[PDB]
């Protein structure tokens, strides 16, 4: 949204690569888009499904946060757990997540309220928040 946020948001994303998404593009490049998403939130599931669209020019780092409340962190924190770095499983792992119907089973949120409050504290206020290259 904000240049002066997302250059605080992008030390976030560096600060915290162990538990950002890393989907290499189909087209080898350096640009990056940096992807900041709910799953509970429509338009981040809208902007999940055009993963592949976004992967045919760009490098994705998606950033999962618990904004809008019990369940979306429970599935950030399920996310968190079960991330493997194989992009095909992870994406799979995604999708699921991102289905409306879908509900995030009971986990510690521990990692997943650490990360949502960091990427909060660069001013951050709404999902999903993009930067691009």
């Amino acid at each position: 949204e904000k240049l002066r946020i997302s250059a605080k948001l992008k030390e976030v994303f560096k600060a915290q690569k162990a538990n950002v998404f890393t989907f290499k593009a189909k087209k080898p490049s350096n640009k990056t888009i940096y992807i900041v998403s709910d799953f509970n939130c429509p338009y981040c599931q809208r902007e999940f499904a055009n993963l592949d669209k976004r992967l045919e020019s760009a490098n994705v780092e998606l950033l999962v946060v618990g904004f809008l409340g019990e369940d979306s962190i429970l599935k950030a924190a399920n996310a968190l757990k079960n991330k493997s770095g194989n992009q095909a499983k992870d994406i799979a792992m995604l999708q699921k997540l991102y289905t409306p119907k879908s509900k995030g089973q009971s986990m510690d949120i521990k990692a997943a309220m650490a990360l949502t409050q960091a990427v909060a504290d660069t001013g951050v206020r709404s999902v999903p928040y993009i930067i691009e290259p």
